[PDB]
């Protein structure tokens, strides 16, 4: 039911938490409560479907799982829709590595296993989350995990289409993978694999490389899968790890149920205490 | 070459952009070339291909941060600038550009490569009649984030995208029906609309919008080069037997009647 009515009558907007090209995304209070949300702010386009928005909204408000942020309703007040959710206290893994320096070996493996269990519920649901990375992680004061569930409407599907080209003279084959745009399920897969070494190292691989050659060097035959600097620092369950995720063929990399299963994440000790300790380390170092 | 090409060009007017492709003469001679201002695999791959339906190459140029790829000059420009003035093509003039086109596409098939782009604004004419098909887009195509979480599946698609050599026959259908009626089909529907149709199961491939106007072998060309599946779209050599293509009397004489009535129309 995505309310008609401007969000800043109920809201006080506090803090811009994050943007880009989709919106903004605030840190929002209750004027009379005082509880706290998050407020994702996306610029609609004139063209863009209403049916489509509704369908997605009601999809969104249905697809409730613990290891994604929560649908608290919408709003839909001149040309911006907005997004009311779960505020995490702490922000990204990215704000707090970027304080605490790198993670433990259980810290990671408690962060992947909560990152698997909510990527089984959005692949079991023909969604893909296709921005798997620290900055899109989301711990709470209670140190629990959370992905925010997602583009298909106002700028950045502008921006998409600008990208795409002008579409009257693409073949339907050429049409459909500029739709899809390679992504499918087990890219997640893979982007959890290079975020666990941006937990242990604070850059994914080859970040001081320039982006043309780091995508060139992807699409050569014989790419080598990127790996742990340091051997000695991980046990093997990590290397393990790091390398089934970073499986090149899409047809041979395991999907997050076969993920949850694997010797990293299903070892006993992984709790939100884990990262209970991690906060405490970012209030004082 | 590590020349400047101010030194065996000069500069005449601006064609088009947006690097910049200039019109340029020879200070000796009074030959007329195309200069695009904007390595060393693509220059090499892009001098092997030599077909008379191909844009010549004559060199290029490395000067100052700025890269010049010399080639012919077609006096007459696009096919898309020409019916902006002429109007609507006949359909012997169609099916020699077709010929034409498929001839060219038979070439860079030949040599692995894909065009990737056949349409109105991509083919060219020069003053003789004849049909030719031919930095900051880089960086561009690269802005569009970082690639360091990407899978290679994605990163794959995000340099080569979802092209095979026969998409270029499928849009050499549609620049058909471009060139009988101005526009190719849904021009007047939103993109995102467009792609999504096109991604349906009842999804109808376009056709001539007149059908008494066009004879039955060019309703059939529009048939078999719009067929839907990849794995049942004939190829260009294919394509080249067929009747709007083979017929008697398609010469660049069509193309010169054309060019006579942009002059005065
Ligand atoms: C220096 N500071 C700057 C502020 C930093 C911060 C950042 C975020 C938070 N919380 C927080 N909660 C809930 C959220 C729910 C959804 C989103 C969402 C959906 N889409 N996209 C792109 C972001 C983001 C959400 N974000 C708290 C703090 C900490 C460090
Ligand atoms: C009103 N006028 C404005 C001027 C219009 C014109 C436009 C072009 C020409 N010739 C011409 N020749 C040869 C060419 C070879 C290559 C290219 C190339 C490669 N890449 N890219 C983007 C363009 C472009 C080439 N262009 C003549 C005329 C006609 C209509």
């Amino acid at each position: 039911d995505i309310f008609n009515r401007d969000p800043r009558d109920h809201y006080d907007l506090l803090q811009r938490l994050g943007g880009g090209t989709y919106g903004e995304v605030f840190k929002a209070r209750d004027k009379v409560s005082g509880d706290l949300v998050a407020l994702k702010m996306v610029k609609m386009e004139p063209d863009d479907d209403v049916s489509t928005l509704q369908k997605e909204i009601l999809i969104l408000k249905t697809c409730r799982h613990a290891n994604i942020v929560a649908y608290h309703g919408s709003y839909l007040w001149l040309q911006k829709l907005w997004i009311c959710m779960e505020f995490c206290g702490a922000g990204s893994l990215q704000d707090i590595y970027q304080v605490t320096g790198s993670l433990s070996e259980l810290q990671i493996s408690y962060v992947c296993r909560e990152v698997l269990q909510g990527l089984a519920y959005l692949h079991s649901q023909k969604k893909i989350h296709r921005d798997i990375k620290g900055a899109n992680i989301l711990i709470n004061d209670a140190g629990e995990v959370r992905l925010a569930d997602f583009a298909q409407i106002g700028a950045e599907l502008a921006r998409r289409l600008e990208f795409i080209g002008t579409p009257y003279w693409m073949a339907p084959e050429v049409a459909a993978v500029a739709l899809k745009g390679g992504y499918n399920e087990l890219c997640d897969i893979w982007s959890l694999g290079i975020t666990a070494i941006e937990l242990a190292e604070l850059q994914p691989p080859l970040f001081d490389v320039h982006p043309l050659r780091v995508l060139f060097l992807m699409t050569k035959s014989g790419y080598q899968p990127p790996r742990l600097k340091e051997k000695g620092k991980w046990s093997a369950a990590f290397h393990n790890f790091i390398k089934v995720t970073l499986t090149k063929s899409p047809k041979k990399r395991p999907s997050a149920t076969k993920m949850l299963s694997h010797q990293l994440v299903s070892q006993p000790g992984l709790n939100r205490g884990l990262i209970l300790d991690l906060l405490d380390k970012l209030k004082n170092p």
